[PDB]
């Protein structure tokens, strides 16, 4: 009966409160998905537990065998009843699993280094004196990889090619690259992790441009899942009066260091 | 075999060409929606038939009958197979019938003549000297009339009694009610026709502030509808193509007057 909710760490969706070792159950937790948990179970009433999921993996299908990792792989296979967590609304994963309508906006967008001349995509698509990268995995990568748009094909063609590498291992390693590199080097990462970074110390990067695609975040469950059905019905609901809209405010703007 | 498509008209999501009457079948309309029903149509391998919803309503249902009216009534009664318009995925129609991912992001949002010195919805709602208001039925006066949110309280109290009549009849009324008024009303509607009369002559309105909530149109289909699952899959590809940015660009911002 207690509901198995799966996530991941990553801020401000889900953090570990500095205490977590003195505290105990979902109470280790912080953040706007462990917000986004808390309300959806009080208006559905059930009970849950946050785990956190075991691979560190959004979801995708690897080609050789076929499975699915990540979030995905754990309600295709039945590990977790629900996944809460900044997880992308993609044609592929919703051909295995059933997501909400999202509850978050966003899309692909630049992070750069105060002063650097970067205003688009494009105009780093026209360049090289400024680096530009992204994760050396994951949906970013991804996106760029399989485009058939001009300038993200440009851009792809670019960063697979360029020496030094321009990809990085994590976002934490993205983000003081950004820092490190006096301008040489701007990032490519989803817009809501952007504009969280812009409002805090030291306040040296900035987002810039228009985000080059547009996509949202859902929560996600086992294909034809019942608890799926209720959810959803319950995210339109802390839509429609505004909650969601309070809660980034809460972890985005209201936390504002800059 | 034939697919039954409702949909309304509503510029520049479907429009009668200025020749239609020398036309025939699905070739009389033009728009956004006409475009994008003629790519998931393409992409999904079916014929279908645009056909205008009787009673010029998106979906509510009665009080009084619980009839549904509408578009979403067409799709409940079983008198269209699809849906394809500007309509908003809402909490109460989900209950009811099936609604695709988004395939376009909106929020109601405050027209301006230039020159109104105005810039949000707490401005508007601490004063007088500008009227303001909205359509005297559908979705956005419904928006106003349950919110719990003081600012937007404070704005229905002041709309449903102020006179004369804040209220108009339709989108047209109100937008030459901003026109003719010297400053003197403003006018709330969705933003995506905010920004495409923005970019219309005579070019003497502006879309200012924030939006007031943030929601989405999806493609509606009834409850359980095998063709439903299908066409979401499509909206996902499309989106994920570019070909959803291209449909905006084509009828917003390439067809620029301003
Ligand atoms: N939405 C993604 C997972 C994800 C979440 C978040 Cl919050 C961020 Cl910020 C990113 C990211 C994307 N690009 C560069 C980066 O450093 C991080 C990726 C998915 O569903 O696969
Ligand atoms: N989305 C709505 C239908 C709808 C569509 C559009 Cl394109 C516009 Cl612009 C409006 C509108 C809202 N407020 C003032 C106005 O003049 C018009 C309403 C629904 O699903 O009920």
């Amino acid at each position: 009966k207690t509901v198995v909710v799966t996530t991941i760490l990553e801020s401000p969706y889900v953090m570990m409160k500095k205490n977590h070792e003195m505290l105990e159950g979902n109470e280790r937790y912080e953040g706007y998905c462990v917000d986004l948990a808390a309300e959806i179970a009080k208006h559905c009433g059930f009970k849950y537990k946050l785990t956190i999921v075991g691979d560190g993996k959004y979801g995708a299908r690897d080609a050789d065998t076929k499975i699915w990792n990540g979030m995905v792989g754990e309600l295709v296979y039945g590990k977790a009843d629900i996944a809460i967590a900044p997880l992308t609304i993609t044609l592929v994963r919703e051909e295995v699993i059933d997501f909400s309508k999202p509850f978050m906006s966003l899309g692909i967008s630049i992070m750069i280094k105060k002063g650097t001349p970067i205003e688009s995509a494009e105009d780093l698509s026209k360049q090289t004196e400024i680096a530009y990268g992204t994760l050396d995995s994951g949906s970013t990568k991804e996106f760029f990889r399989r485009s058939k748009i001009a300038v993200f094909d440009k851009m792809w063609t670019y960063m697979r090619s360029a020496e030094p590498s321009v990809f990085v291992r994590t976002t934490a390693e993205g983000v003081a690259r950004v820092r490190k590199s006096k301008g040489k080097y701007a990032y490519l990462l989803e817009s809501t992790m952007n504009e969280y970074i812009e409002q805090r110390k030291p306040c040296d990067t900035m987002k810039v441009g228009g985000n080059l695609d547009s996509k949202g975040y859902g929560i996600a469950t086992p294909k034809g899942s019942s608890l799926g059905n209720a959810v959803n019905l319950a995210v339109l609901k802390l839509n429609e009066q505004g909650l969601l809209d309070k809660l980034k405010n809460k972890w985005w703007y209201d936390k504002g260091e800059c």
